[PDB]
């Protein structure tokens, strides 16, 4: 789920992780 | 939209922004 | 924030509200 | 990635996937 060269999918996965400790 | 002190709503907003320039 | 036919901003906002309700 | 009984993780994954095809 990239948006041009931004790794959107991965950044959201990382946000979910960090939000959960 | 928070999980304890983490502002999940704002962090998600910041990603949508960062992914959009 | 659009992806084709999706108002991605609004679809995300829906999931936030569905979950927090 | 749950909020109570709501599987946020999975509903997000489904949204991304469906909006990409």
């Amino acid at each position: 789920y990239r948006i041009x060269s931004y790794d959107f999918x991965d950044e959201l996965a990382k946000l979910l992780r960090q939000a959960a400790g």
